[PDB]
């Protein structure tokens, strides 16, 4: 009754290399997936993904009640009025299951200019104890960076595909000023499970997330081998496979936007499935100030008449919204 979404294996690692005619062939395997159903799997990265899944689960696992109140955003400790995106996102026992712990870009000090500003989105990391967790500060600012590197080809090919220089996308993502958040989820295994934290959608499938376009320019994102993800195409929804070797990935609504929709953001759901797994996004969100010209590369002009959108503006909208409508993480 549930049929399987194509999402194609891509060999991204021409895009860290020089030879161009590699890269183009990279480049329309991502245009065709991102005109088909929005999502492929990139391989052949280059990260150690083996101990990214491993050093989080020693986190997951081992943090007590006292640290989580420690390290809880606004939503859940009235204290840390500060933090509205990076801390710790608390599991309530007997309600509701996921649990997260997200955090931005390390180069974020209380020295950097857009926080002596007080500018929105912006916000200072918050870490555990170094003593109780030993490692997993720099493990997950290295990791934040590793991500950025593939994400950067990433958009590489993005560009190219869209007939643009590479840099196009590229030159708006830097390390002084992204946006971009790294979640580290957790869905826990429950016996009992909680009926709260199942939702059922309206064709009867039971849910952890309900449907939802990212609030990101790319999504690139790292599971464990359970599968759960499911996209929207105009037949229904359709199951996306795990691999736990590959990065899963997808456009957000940014894109759609400065494409003119020619790159949907795909709508896609979670089902509920009963096991212990990682879900860990990076979310490739540009600078707050960053503003690309939308353009439609269907027209021979690429002309699109769609306002400029700031990337600041696009964020801040876009976080609240999927809080409003999908509830609070
Ligand atoms: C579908 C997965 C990416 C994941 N869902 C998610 O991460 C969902 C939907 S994309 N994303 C969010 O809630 C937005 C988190 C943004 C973050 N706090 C920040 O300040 O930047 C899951 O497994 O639930
Ligand atoms: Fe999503």
């Amino acid at each position: 009754s549930v049929s399987k979404a194509n999402v194609p294996k891509i060999d991204v690692s021409p895009l860290f290399g020089d030879d161009q005619a590699a890269k183009m062939r990279v480049a329309q395997q991502i245009d065709a997936a991102s005109r088909d159903t929005g999502f492929f799997y990139a391989v052949n990265h280059g990260i150690n993904v083996q101990r990214l899944s491993q050093k989080t689960k020693e986190f997951h696992m081992s943090i007590t009640p006292e640290e989580k109140w420690d390290l809880a955003i606004r939503a859940y400790n009235k204290e840390h009025q500060d933090q509205v995106r990076a801390g710790y996102y608390l599991s309530i026992p007997g309600k509701k299951a996921v649990e997260s712990f997200c955090y931005l870009n390390p180069n974020f000090t209380p020295d950097h200019p857009r926080i002596q500003a007080k500018t929105p989105t912006h916000e200072v990391n918050v870490w555990p104890d170094e003593t109780k967790h030993p490692g997993f500060q720099d493990f997950a600012e290295q990791y934040y960076w590793d991500v950025f590197g593939l994400s950067s080809a990433l958009l590489k090919g993005y560009a190219l595909a869209l007939g643009k220089e590479e840099n196009f996308f590229a030159r708006h993502f830097k390390p002084d000023d992204t946006l971009a958040s790294v979640v580290l989820i957790r869905y826990p295994y429950l016996d009992p499970y909680p009926e709260a934290a199942i939702k059922t959608a309206a064709d009867g499938t039971k849910l952890s997330f309900e449907w939802h376009e990212d609030v990101s320019l790319i999504t690139v994102l790292y599971q464990s081998n359970v599968q759960n993800l499911q996209v929207e195409t105009a037949a229904g929804y359709q199951d996306i496979e795990a691999d736990d070797t590959g990065y899963l990935i997808n456009c957000g609504s940014y894109m759609a936007h400065l494409t003119n929709n020619y790159y949907k953001a795909p709508i896609h759901r979670v089902k509920w499935v009963n096991a212990e797994r990682q879900s860990l996004p990076f979310f490739v969100n540009l600078g707050y100030d960053s503003v690309i010209d939308p353009f439609d590369p269907r027209e021979p002009n690429g002309k699109s008449d769609r306002e400029p959108l700031s990337y600041g503006d696009y964020l801040q909208n876009g976080l609240v919204s999927l809080i409003n409508k999908n509830g609070q993480t």
